[PDB]
């Protein structure tokens, strides 16, 4: 498997967000060898590349990022991390489904494709970044923003995220909820734990919001959207003193909505919340992403026939779990389809995949090529 | 000018973060041990300890006290440096000023001035000071306790520099504590996705109603003798740092300061029934800090309520309020105890601080009060 050997030496580089550490150019070295122009496009401390063969339309392009979450408790890890290893037919290391499988299975799929169909029309093209995890300012957005600013259009492109939820290919995203994340920081007043009245508890007063927050309904969704979600990703207080009350507490929370509400109607929600348990505090709001929704359309259709063809399975279009760069390549007028392997355990610790899919993933994206352009 | 403030400063540009003594200790024995003082150190782990002794016979008399002090935190908070003690439209700020270096002082100064004053004055006195009071304080005075009792050599009254006063200097004294139990709960989630929750567990939306209950909750109405139970988080953590990752587990640090009306078996018996009845997964490791205590009123209160009449006109109230001391461990020997000292307004806050017009009359109280005891 060139897609398995591809993917170990990406999941042997430590790529904690916004690091790539050399895996745009182990990916670049490859295309470079099969037509592709390179070109890093460097924004602060993120590396991005837009990769492409061909000079006219339609343009077909793959996306995908090299960073990767924090992996956590080093020794709640049964295996290393970043030393990927098979145990049992499953590929352990984080990245190991988000998504630097899928980056290889692109990369091979590209090599064989220009292999038995060199003359193809139209372009193929890669826009990977190494900052899709974390604030994504100087990612995927300021590679559309010079793609934009030189007329340079994509017709289609297939995000490499892991869109599968039961067996390979049963879920495809042309859409995603929006991205708001908030830092909350509740003011009290650092004292002694045994004379509470002569000072304010922050973890005691904003213990009744975020229950009243956790359990809050914030809409219904709607046919085309799952319902928003809350979650709280972080919470600190205190420096390790037992007997000293802490002076604030910070508390760091997201929302993935749907289209039935705005980021302002979100946050006017939560301070009415915050101001009705009496609080006294600031957040700092940051829109990570806008809910989208591009057109069903050929990419939708090449994807449906490669799937079934290669894995006999009916994909399902969804909007359904986090948000991808397809939120910054949509807005371009490219038709946004994601595709890749189980989400079942991305961000999760001892994250793997199986596989038995990372072949066939490779042959449905190539399948997908020649549908589109042979 | 005061000899106790002039102490206190030198006392106080120590950085003595439990439980490091930076030399505080040696500064308070080279005083004593030019006034009879034997000095006795007594290193336990990482905690220093010094026993300090004047006279062989009873009754014995105990100043104790920590040279340790809470931390400070690089906060920027303070509009001068903690370890950089000065005064400001009279008063002293620093870190300790108040959680008890001050107090440190006037204990010595009394000690020198009432041995200038007496010497052929009866009993002993003894200084028992430890590094380690505001911590784990298992290599501290419950050491030296241990060996003071194991040569059977009793103290018949300590009194202890802690700051006891509420408004106004002496208005309260202590001869008891509640009891201190701490715990550390670590809620066991399931680090994942945000946006694949059902996929994860995460323990800060779990924990989050438990803990809401855990600070609503009426524990007891305490009694005539000490104050009703309190629980307080003092921290809280989960997460490194990434906003679409939740975290795998919650660690939440609380104390309970409780009244004899319940036990520690019986707190930690409702907390884990309430953790249990919100489902969750956890493992809690406590630790008791101390036991409620209360010692008999006898001489040594007579002699603090006398001092303090006589030098502030005030008439001091018995109190078991606020959090312990080391009288949790001086008391079970059979001493009197009974915890005098400055206002406890701003102990372990930010600018911390002491009115300097309460150094002199703390020193003249202590004095009194080993003139009530051993002189006459
Ligand atoms: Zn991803
Ligand atoms: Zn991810
Ligand atoms: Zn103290
Ligand atoms: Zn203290």
């Amino acid at each position: 498997s060139d897609t398995l050997s591809l993917s170990l030496e990406l999941l042997q580089q430590p790529s904690v967000t916004p690091i790539d550490h050399t895996c745009q150019t182990i990916m670049a070295d490859r295309l470079a060898k099969v037509g592709f122009h390179i070109e890093p496009m460097r924004f602060g401390d993120v590396d991005n590349l837009w990769a492409r063969r061909g000079t006219e339309g339609p343009v077909f392009c793959f996306a995908g990022h090299t960073d990767v979450v924090p992996t956590g408790r080093l020794d709640a890890w049964n295996s290393d991390p970043f030393a990927p290893e098979i145990r049992d037919g499953k590929l352990y290391g984080r990245g190991s489904a988000d998504m630097k499988t899928a980056l290889a299975a692109m990369v091979v799929a590209s090599e064989r494709f220009v292999a038995k169909h060199p003359n193809h029309k139209g372009s193929i093209a890669f826009l990977i970044t190494s900052d899709e995890e974390g604030p994504a300012v100087n990612g995927t957005v300021k590679v559309i923003e010079t793609l934009e600013k030189r007329n340079e259009k994509i017709t289609w492109c297939l995000v490499g995220e892991p869109s599968s939820t039961h067996k390979l290919g049963d879920i495809v995203k042309n859409g995603r909820r929006g991205s708001l994340n908030a830092v909350l920081k509740v003011q009290g007043k650092q004292g002694h734990v045994a004379y509470p009245h002569l000072a304010r508890n922050p973890i005691h007063e904003a213990s009744p919001a975020l229950a009243e927050l956790c359990q809050t309904v914030w809409d219904n969704g709607n046919e085309y959207f799952p319902a928003t979600s809350f979650q709280i990703s972080n919470i600190h207080a205190g420096t390790g003193a037992t007997n000293v009350i802490p002076g604030a507490l910070e508390v760091t929370f997201n929302f993935r909505y749907s289209t039935e509400v705005t980021a302002e109607q979100l946050k006017q929600r939560v301070h009415e919340i915050l101001d009705k348990h009496g609080l006294q505090y600031e957040i700092v709001w940051n829109l990570s992403g806008l809910p989208f929704l591009t057109p069903v359309g050929e990419l939708v259709n090449a994807a449906q026939t490669a799937i079934l063809n290669v894995t006999g399975t009916e994909t399902e279009l969804s909007t359904s779990g986090g948000t991808s760069d397809g939120r910054f390549i949509a807005p371009t007028g490219a038709q946004v389809l994601e595709l890749g392997v189980l989400n079942a355990t991305i961000h999760q610790i001892n994250e793997h995949v199986d596989v038995h899919d990372l072949d066939p993933l490779t042959d449905i994206y190539e399948q997908i090529l020649e549908n589109l352009l042979a």
